């Protein structure tokens, strides 16, 4: 969904004066045919008849002008109403896949001029927007809120299961009993959770102002999940990896690649073939996840701690004095790490 | 609900071009009478008048043809529109339980020809589908989403209570203090939970594309519940039972048998008569549930471990060396079992 | 809301053939005036004109007969349609508080004859039922489901807070650090929770078949709450009390009395005046709640255990041998009590 | 939103007889123009024609009078209907921003007379209320319930995250490992949570009777949150602060100031500039939060305990005898504090 088109779609999104008028028009069962031009002078040949207005835009004006037949002509920035009641005459040899004169006209004209054309039928309560060769249908808020509410509910359940997986893995991590299965399983649920988010984003966008609460709900459900998955990947990849690499793996099981168990493990540097094999692969976390998240050690200095101790299991045994021997951590960070890890082990075991 | 009928119902399910047209037709308060034929030549005697079209199907075409009186005739695969505006003349001595000419015609014709006949009244917003001797009413998405959302909410609350029961039983299992009451109670809630799922499945099906999120929500709520109940049954049945047997018991308190306390215990091999008696019946888990779920030991090799130690209580005491004496578990699986059980006992006690 | 009236209301509740017809009638904006008689012969003087039918009832018939003006006459059991298109002529000197001829007629006739009269206006989508001197408005399912869904959500939040209170009190109970404030607070939330349930019950009833899922949701949210509050009251009342007494106290803060802190404590046998005073009142549970709920000791034998040890704190210290000295508990129940209490103390402390 | 206006808005809020009539009027697509006067004699010059009624108000009467053209005139207390079918003639030189004669009339008249004028269009289902120079649009319950339900869902997710933050901080507080980051983070989420509540309050108000359940849901979600944040602020401010001061800080990140990390810490008496700096700032709670909340020690006497021991870490080490040396706490309060803190440390560590 190209961003040029996305700019256009915000023109008719909930919260704009234009959408308020369109909403009223829909509610009244007037139709609508709106041509978004910037230099009205130049479209002289596709505009016939009607009334030259050159007046300031407003929702009420647009509404009232919609009671008349034919099309209305607006400035691209929706600040001026140029014409009402016009007959729009695009080239009829232009191919169109639309039904009925209103939408065939709108599609042809949008392709011929590269401008925006908005079309609303009298009966159907749907806003179709034609721009160049695109066509985007904009839904009513009723419909959007319902799909978004379903999705957020869906997200909740993924998040719960992700939290269960994660706290289970936490026990295993502190006890150095982690298998590749435990990691891959946790990652997969995280990946799926963020995917759902990706899938619903266009709806959130289509909701405009009306999607303020949904945006907040998403953010609460997912805020630290990206960072968390990136740290898991860093901690359990077969060979070490920079933040940026891991960050790109995350980026990908969310978009280009589907996250199957075998897929994730292979991408993690493990040569595996079958499901049942993952339970037999033992792995130890380098310790980045707890160092950043719990010990609040910058991932900057994290590497230093890892390169000295290699794994979280070692780090958990290090004395303050031992830990202090690392560069990037002094007296304060030493106690932060040992007390963090010591506290977690005594509480989750 | 026969599967032949089920195939037919997906023809008009959300996501098909046909349903999109039907939806628009409903919204416009046109009626509809649609005859799904494959060899139009052969129904010459039940089709009079109207227009021979033989044109490619589309939702917009079907919509427009619906503005006219009478019936429309489609190919069974919904790729061709054969007729519009026809008078359909089925045998009127065929018994019908329908009201008004449209639905009496549809029922009679569907029985006479064994084909599909779709009928939509102008006022009522409901799709009736007649096929042979069946009649299936298809609901609007509005109505389906509401019932499904209620059911998922219902499921949530069953799942919570099931989780509470289960984690309570977990304590009891690790401490070898389990009574038949604790088991039967846990099982019953699981059974009821899966039943609700069974009850709502037709609605999920009727939702078609529009039920993608509900499917995902169900799966998250229930994924490992079947396996879990099967393992409980295996662990607490009076005499030992194969996976397949237990799997069939589960299959049944979900469908053919209602899961009362006494019922479940009797089916579990315990000769009991009264409720209050179950609290006095002491039972010990063989250990399959934790061996598979937590120790990630294949149920294959599980039996071997059980047959040697008889119960989870024994298994929890076995040394690695002891455990290693079992066939099917080596050095890795030994530590997996003892560390698993050791970890759970120290955390839940 | 008298039960005679309640029987009548189920006549038009979701799931009945009558309601299905009424629903369709509402959707069509026909009006309706329905007179529920058993001996049509005897109402000769309040029924003029129209058509004598004496036909079997059905929803479709009732619908079709509703297209005509005037009233329809049914048998009380809704098995026969006696008249259609009649003019109903009740005594006009009977006082009525209704507007417009349809509802004035319905109210007067219902009072004059003590029978049921159903009235539906063409515009408004509401079912009014007159019977004797009663008038009950029945709402659409749309409206009911929304209020019930709000209430269940409300209930959820009360239940969560009740669970938090309760598990907090559990810690305090095991450590013998309970004050009257802790008890009263817990009880109050329980009382409020069950009250909400009481408040919504008429809506659940009005929902008929359509309220199956809401009934299940309520039951899951509240199943063991009554028993739990009754046990709290038994455990923390100033003087000992039978089950039945406590059961009646519960029954009352739900209905006749509003449950303020001071109120509940005074009803609990504590002479208190001010809020802040409750924190200073130390109390110890007799131990009924854990004996029944956790030790699965019948409240029958519970008393015996209490009368010997007086409090849960004592009971928690008793040896098996000590406990066995009680009548009603043998070897099995002794270990059940000591292991129960021992397990809880080690897990919640 | 001035309170004079707020009084007026409750006139047309769900639950009033007036709103019931307005609702019916909307449902019937009658328009409405209602003038709320107390001394009808004095508005002789802005009221022409129509019928002098001087009758008692009722919803049904108002409805019926709405079938006629023109305006209706009511007493300010909505107890009398004075006129119907009148032509209202306000000064037309009064500036108005409304469209169409009904709403231009209503705005002008409301400004000219300082009285209330209610206007309802035939098509649009919206109630506009003009009073003096104000204009308030009142929404349908449908619309309000949807926004409120979204907000409560939003609140839930903030509350969960706030609870997680808080219980995490609890561990840190008992172990004396708290940094300014931990405090500021917790506070911020609390602040944001109460803000959302502030944002939705007008909707709750607009819901009138129909917002009983939403009010209860809010109260359950937020009851002890204000007190909790006030105690955090008291416990972690750089210099000591009275209840009232802290209570005013809370009051402010909810309203006048946006709660950024740096903002909150600076307002907390810490001279910080950058985000990353907060993790390095070590802080110890004075102990007010646990003393009040858990030890149920009045904040009155709290200060005394603090001024002697300075921090929660000290207090946690004090003997009963030590603690008893404080004024305001005797034998009972000593054991309350040491047992409280002792219990929490053993359970959360
Ligand atoms: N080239 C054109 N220029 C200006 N206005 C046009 C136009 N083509 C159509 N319209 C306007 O759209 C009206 C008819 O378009 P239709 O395709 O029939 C939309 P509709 O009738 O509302 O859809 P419907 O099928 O859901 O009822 C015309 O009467 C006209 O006012
Ligand atoms: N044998 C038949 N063949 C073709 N079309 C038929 C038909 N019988 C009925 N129809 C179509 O259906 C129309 C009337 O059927 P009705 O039973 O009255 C449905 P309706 O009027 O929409 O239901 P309603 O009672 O909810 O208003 C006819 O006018 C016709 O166009
Ligand atoms: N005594 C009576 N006997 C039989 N039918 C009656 C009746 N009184 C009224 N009716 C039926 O009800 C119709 C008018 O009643 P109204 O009070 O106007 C209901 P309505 O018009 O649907 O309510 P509305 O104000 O919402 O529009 C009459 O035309 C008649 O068919
Ligand atoms: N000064 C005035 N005094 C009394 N009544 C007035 C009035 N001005 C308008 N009205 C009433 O309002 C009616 C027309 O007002 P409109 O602005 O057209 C509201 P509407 O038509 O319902 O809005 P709409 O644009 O959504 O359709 C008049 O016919 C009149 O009955």
């Amino acid at each position: 969904v190209p961003q040029e088109l996305i700019e256009k779609i915000k023109l008719i999104s909930p919260g704009t004066e234009l959408r308020k008028a369109l909403d009223d028009i829909i509610n009244a069962n007037f139709g609508a045919l709106i041509f978004l031009v910037d230099d009205p002078k130049k479209y002289e040949d596709v505009i016939q008849g009607g009334f030259w207005l050159d007046t300031d835009f407003s929702a009420e004006k647009l509404y009232e002008l919609s009671k008349m037949d034919g099309a209305i002509v607006l400035s691209e920035d929706i600040t001026k109403i140029y014409y009402a009641n016009v007959h729009l005459v695009p080239d009829p040899t232009i191919p169109t896949g639309e039904t009925g004169t209103r939408h065939r006209t709108a599609e042809r004209l949008a392709k011929q001029t590269g401008k925006v054309v908005i079309a609303v039928s009298r009966r159907r309560n749907i806003i179709s927007l034609y721009y160049k060769n695109y066509k985007y249908v904009v839904n009513q808020v009723d419909f959007l809120i319902s799909k978004v509410t379903q999705a957020i509910s869906t997200l909740e359940k993924y998040k719960d299961n992700f939290n269960k997986l994660l706290s289970e893995l936490e026990v295993l991590e502190l006890e150095n009993r982690v298998t590749l299965a435990d990691v891959v399983r946790t990652l997969a649920k995280g990946f799926e959770l963020l995917r759902i988010v990706e899938e619903i984003r266009p709806y959130i966008v289509e909701l405009g102002e009306e999607g303020r609460l949904a945006r907040m709900q998403l953010r609460e459900l997912t805020e630290d999940v990206d960072d968390l998955l990136v740290l898991l990947i860093m901690d359990y990849s077969s060979e070490e990896v920079e933040e940026e690499t891991a960050q790109n793996i995350l980026q990908d099981f969310i978009t280009r690649r589907e996250p199957s168990p075998i897929s994730i493990s292979r991408v993690l540097g493990y040569d595996v073939q079958q499901a049942a094999q993952l339970d037999d692969v033992l792995v130890s976390a380098r310790g980045y996840r707890l160092l950043k998240t719990v010990a609040r050690i910058p991932l900057s200095i994290g590497y230093n701690v890892v390169r000295m101790f290699k794994t979280l299991d070692q780090i958990s045994k290090a004395s303050v004095e031992d830990l202090k021997k690392v560069e990037g951590i002094g007296e304060k960070r030493a106690r932060a790490i040992s007390e963090s890890i010591s506290s977690l082990k005594h509480r989750k075991t």
